[PDB]
């Protein structure tokens, strides 16, 4: 099993440093249950993340292995090519009554990239029909995490993922990320800084030139950098730029929609309506590959007249299993009102964590709904973070093993500063979220004796 | 007539100019110079409150600079400096090294500003591949910034109306915010803090993009277009570590600056920065013959001065013997006469001068530095209030631009930015230049406010 080399020699894992495993094994998920997973030693560990923040409704639901089945032997595939096939119709009917305002056309695909290329491309050519067409630079935020084709990885925002790459698509510009914890200016005052970061995205509109600018991305809760919330006023800011200069607003919500912040679409968590959803992941907790992104009639107008045609598309977009799977995925969301949970458990999720601030190494717990980060420090009252020795030693070398070792898979960055980040199955419960404080709080006391002179 | 006359019309495509103004009007056509002053072709008089176009830093009708191109057109008027030298041009880039700050000891001749930023940029790719930093291509520049019309320098220019009908461009240019304190969103009362915040701006973008990624900054030492920002105080020191900070090249562009402007040769100087690069043109000879340059660092150039390494860039026209000869003798002119110490000597008056404006209601600033100043106007001093869109077109490109001239100056009018007078006239101009200056703009500038409010 220790000298088991299957997977090194053939399977090239994703975002993987591969020479781990030359001669360790790799670590083999095998089975899920409920919000557990069991690797190949029958040891049982803590879904902290559901998977990659999608597994929204736990592990092992026979419901979804047999809508699955049920649809794979009546019509496993057929492509929504100047065709439909009924589960594709449903499902894109019943996002569209779920989502707000007109966002009414469901472009599906398989993945988040590939619904972020998709919205960029749409802008692009919408803007071309509409008689605007020197528009097509999008603006995001640094650190943001928007996928990896390269169209997406342009809105991508962190350098270390793009430099080998370069060069990309051309128009993407960056604009700063809404981390309050360290904001340089309006650190104590919420709404300021929500104002001032809104209008950032203003700024770069202006110096790019507004009848050059498409669209803006930006998802509602920002993953990368560790569970930034919108703060108070700022999308509603972002909304009035984005109408000012006729620039489209795409929420992305490839980890936020699905119950993630207790509703079905994030936005509505925040009270903003976007032009275009991106979304992904949870639609069926994970258990067959699609997503989408959904466009507001207003964008569709013109592509729904005479001899036009967005020509884009995807093969399995709209699978009809995946679109069965997501059906029966959202029939549980309704049965178990999983978005109510959410929103009923949000304030304790968050209460149970912040219990760790009473610890050294703790700096910041923040978030929304269901996902959280702790921001880890070497000195809470100077904010100080740690040096890249104590990243590489104490948060690699020491608590990534010791977080799994201890029953928790939840994840471990520096993407931006060092940070835990939870974003386990909406089916967690008080006993899940006791379950993660209790085995942070040992590890962070450990991990604290690590480093030194704090 | 002159009048009816249309050859300009049919046949000359001006430059940045609508060329439908000239459809069933005459253009205005200048063809003499002396001292400060231009002519008409009807013999009227205005003063060169622009230098021509921030150019004629000795003034015009300077016979010493008209024999020298003679001289130097009879013996040798062109061979290339490629793979060759002629005296002149290595008499020159010796001269100007002697000036320059630090290490910056190699001349790179050009003919114009653009094409000299065009090779900062090139000579930082080819920098940064020859000592295996080979990611290290992106630029970054000011909001507003005019860095000249060939598609890279388009690029580091900030102003997207120059822009847009023209993307895409080369990639790589990112923007930050200038140095407005007028108008500072934060920091407004406070330069040092202004600074310190518009330099970081830099460090900022920097990380955006990635640090191994980006290749240069490219600042002019006062910002022309928005009209005329000096830099904050500790704003190019701050500027300077950053760069050293993250190994990014800094690119002093000093087209307009350069060449007693600001009182130096180098304008760099002015402010106690070295930069990397200089990129100049423009004043090197008063505009007598074109040239330009870029000054590069010995540091940057050790690579490509080892074994088989060329920097493979050129012009036919850099460091034409007739343009070298003539530099040589603008620069002894500016020595003979003191032209930069002249300028050191009188650009608080200048400042002073134009400060008495402030009495107008329309005046809302008066910015600048050495012999460079703009002079913005607003609809209320109180509140910085600017003129909309129509009050624009009607009283600053209707009415003031037209009158100026009219009333004897030659100057620039522009909304780039917000709504500008910019002067910068030759150096030889003294307090008696200054007065004129202020006198024809309070003329127009208590009429223009009449019409302001004349809607
Ligand atoms: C906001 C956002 N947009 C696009 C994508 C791309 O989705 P696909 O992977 O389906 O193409 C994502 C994906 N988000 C994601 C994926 C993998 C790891 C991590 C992490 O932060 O550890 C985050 C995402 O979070
Ligand atoms: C800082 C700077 N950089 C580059 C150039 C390009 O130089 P050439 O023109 O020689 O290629 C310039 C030129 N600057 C310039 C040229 C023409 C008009 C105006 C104006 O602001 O009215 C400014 C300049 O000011
Ligand atoms: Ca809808
Ligand atoms: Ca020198
Ligand atoms: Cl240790």
């Amino acid at each position: 099993k220790d000298l088991s080399r299957t997977a090194y020699d053939h399977l090239w894992m994703h975002f993987t440093r591969m020479s781990s495993y030359e001669s360790a094994p790799v670590p083999t998920i095998v089975r899920g249950e409920g919000t557990y997973i069991f690797d190949d030693q029958g040891r049982r560990y803590l879904d902290g993340l559901a998977g990659l923040f999608v597994v929204q409704a736990g592990h092992g639901r026979t419901e979804l292995a047999e809508a699955a089945s049920k649809q794979a032997q009546d019509l496993a595939f057929f492509p929504i090519w100047s065709y439909a096939h009924p589960k594709a119709v449903e499902l894109a009917e019943r996002l569209a009554h779920e989502a707000p305002g007109d966002l009414n056309k469901v472009f599906f695909t398989t993945g988040g990239g590939e619904a972020v290329e998709t919205a960029w491309k749409l802008a692009k050519q919408y803007f071309k029909l509409t008689g605007k067409p020197t528009k097509h630079k999008v603006i995001s935020r640094a650190v943001a995490y928007h996928g990896t084709p390269q169209g997406a990885l342009s809105i991508t925002g962190l350098p270390a993922l793009k430099a080998p790459f370069e060069p990309l698509v051309p128009g993407a510009h960056k604009v700063p990320n809404t981390n309050i914890y360290r904001a340089p200016l309006f650190g104590d005052d919420p709404e300021a800084f929500g104002r001032w970061a809104a209008d950032q995205i203003e700024q770069q509109i202006l110096f790019e030139g507004p009848e050059t600018v498409a669209a803006v991305f930006l998802e509602p809760v920002q993953n990368a950098g560790g569970c930034f919330p919108p703060p108070p006023g700022y999308f509603q800011r972002v909304r009035e730029i984005c109408d000012q200069y006729d620039v489209l607003l795409v929420s992305d919500e490839v980890i936020c929609a699905f119950g993630r912040l207790g509703t079905t679409f994030a936005c509505d968590k925040f009270g903003y309506v976007p032009d275009m959803i991106t979304c992904a992941k949870g639609m069926t907790s994970g258990y067959s590959p699609i997503g989408a992104c959904i466009i507001s009639d207003r964008l569709a107008e013109p592509f729904y007249q005479g001899d036009n045609t967005f020509l884009h598309g995807y093969t399995f977009g709209g699978h009809p299993v995946s679109s069965a799977v997501a059906l029966a995925n959202l029939d549980i969301f309704d049965r178990e009102g999983l978005n109510q949970h959410v929103l009923d458990n949000e304030g304790t999720f968050f209460a149970t964590l912040q219990k760790l601030h009473d610890l050294p190494i703790v700096g910041d717990v923040r978030g929304n709904g269901f996902f959280y980060g702790i921001e880890l420090v070497k000195d809470k009252a100077t904010k100080e973070t740690f040096t890249e020795e104590e990243t590489e030693r104490v948060l690699y070398g020491f608590l990534s093993k010791a977080l799994f070792d201890n029953g928790l898979y939840c994840r471990a960055d520096d993407r931006g500063d060092p940070v835990i980040q939870l974003a386990p199955p909406l089916i967690s419960d008080q006993s899940t979220f006791d379950e993660i404080e209790g085995i942070l709080r040992t590890v962070l006391t450990e991990a604290w004796t690590k480093l030194h002179h704090h």
